[PDB]
């Protein structure tokens, strides 16, 4: 993928790895960047145009947790609007397993839905053109953390789902592979509360091992998705680029 | 686990895989089996019931998208009648891609929050006596069946859950473990729906290759609950019990 001239979505773009992953997605020369996120960051947008007054920049409000119809509405008019969208990056989570269902419903059947809604889009079976998706899942949807098991969990449950939209790729059109970060030192993980407060260091003891910073993980993002590979499972740990191998345990044959 | 003169709380005991698994336990004499489905089966109860009068069985309605609180009411009424309870066995589940959220309610999050409510009587940390939870997952969640990605990521999720469950146990005093079937003989199999009908045939696909009958499943299951592995990913399938050596693709040193 050269990014060059491309139209690119990115849900939660203005976080820690979002915005420094942004950095350098407009570092490529992108035509539209078009974020999506909870809440306005005048001083990121400012940044972003500051690095390259080329790209198109736009801003809309947009939380995963609205229901579907309303995540179709918001894409149809950026489809409508700009024609054309090359790549759509999911990249909204949260960390607080006090919060169960919030967890579940932004990391996972957030990421979900708003995939669900730009197939009504890109879906070659419905006349679009397919598409691209990177989904930012997480290292511990592989081996959890497990003191924050429900966070993990619906890492575990984003990965499978990617695995499974690539393998649908050839009925829909829909490439997609999924970025898992190591741990990187953004505000996601300085603080944060475990299952039922089975560990109340659960952050301190994260962070005394070693980590990536989002720097790192920004420039290894966007190598991937220059690399572009369908069923790609990205690890960015520890300031390196690594595709894993999914094991076989099981095969439905079908 | 010697299942003789124990407690047991079954969360859909009544269904394909569960009746078969339920036939099996309460063979093994039981003092208490306790069923928590969402529907009533009169026909299934009765012929529970006449296995071994001896044991006591006994039904509760029960929802599992409730919020925790209202499932910590249910389990006070079942432990002040009880006192105690030796195994939670949690086994809901719908398999349908066109309901979405329902699909993670149900398969994901009520499971967690099931779990999470019954450690407020457990968890060793309160003065509880500890317990053993085992999860009815299934090979979906090792590798998905792509065409209902939803179902398999909700899987995924609980496979991830329980591995990080049984983690804890040091910290709440409640191990687990997992239970995951392979393709069944049974009626969740019998027509169903894919995600954005990529697969309208799944059913009849999955048939096409072997499988296996859920008399087999239950015998499976009940010699898992014997073998009672802190940790284990029971695989279910044709026909066999074996336990999965899950990769270590990462690690959080924690
Ligand atoms: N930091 C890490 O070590 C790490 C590791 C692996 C994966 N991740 C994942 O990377 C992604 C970004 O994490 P981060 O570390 O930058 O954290 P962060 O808290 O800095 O950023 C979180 C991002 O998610 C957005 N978001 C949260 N709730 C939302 C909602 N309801 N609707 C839309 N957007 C919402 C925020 O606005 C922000 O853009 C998350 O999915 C996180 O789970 C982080
Ligand atoms: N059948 C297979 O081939 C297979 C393979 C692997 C895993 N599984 C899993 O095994 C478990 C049982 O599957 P099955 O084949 O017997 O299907 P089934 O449809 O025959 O049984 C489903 C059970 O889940 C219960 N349930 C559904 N919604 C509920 C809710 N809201 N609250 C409480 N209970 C609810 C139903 O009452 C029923 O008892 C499920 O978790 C399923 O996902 C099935």
């Amino acid at each position: 993928m050269d990014l060059t001239n491309k139209n690119v979505i990115f849900v939660a773009a203005l976080g820690g790895i979002g915005l420094d992953t942004s950095r350098e997605l407009v570092k490529r020369n992108l035509k539209n960047f078009v974020i999506l996120d909870r809440v306005e960051n005048p001083t990121a947008l400012a940044e972003l145009k500051a690095i390259n007054p080329k790209v198109n920049i736009t801003f809309h409000t947009y939380d995963v947790t609205v229901p579907v119809a309303e995540s179709k509405k918001l894409l149809k008019k950026i489809f409508d609007q700009l024609k054309t969208v090359d790549i759509l990056i999911n990249g909204a989570g949260i960390l607080d397993d006090h919060q169960i269902e919030r967890t579940i419903a932004i990391n996972f059947t957030g990421l979900v839905n708003t995939t669900t809604a730009i197939l009504d889009f890109w879906d070659k079976r419905k006349g679009g053109p397919g598409g691209i998706i990177a989904n930012i899942c997480s290292v511990t949807g592989f081996n959890a953390i497990h003191q924050v098991p429900v966070y993990s969990a619906s890492k575990a449950a984003v990965v499978s789902f990617t695995n499974s939209l690539a393998k649908l790729a050839p009925i829909t059109g829909v490439t997609a592979y999924s970025i898992n970060p190591g741990i990187t030192r953004t505000p996601l993980v300085h603080t944060f509360n475990s299952w039922l407060d089975v560990e109340p260091r659960v952050a301190e003891l994260l962070l005394s091992h070693p980590t990536q910073t989002s720097e790192q993980c920004g420039q290894n993002f966007v190598k991937a998705i220059e690399a572009n590979k369908n069923g790609a499972i990205w690890k960015l740990d520890l300031g390196t680029l690594e595709a894993i191998e999914w094991t076989k345990h099981w095969d439905s044959h079908i």
